[PDB]
């Protein structure tokens, strides 16, 4: 499994799409930690 939630939609509310899209990005920042 990818881990992470699918992209909203299926006629979801505003509001609740804006804080889950924040989530989208929040788990995809996990996948970008090179080493500094």
């Amino acid at each position: 499994y990818p881990a992470k939630p699918e992209a909203p939609g299926e006629d979801a509310s505003p509001e609740e799409l804006s804080r889950y899209y924040a989530s989208l990005r929040h788990y995809l920042n996990l996948v970008t930690r090179q080493r500094y």
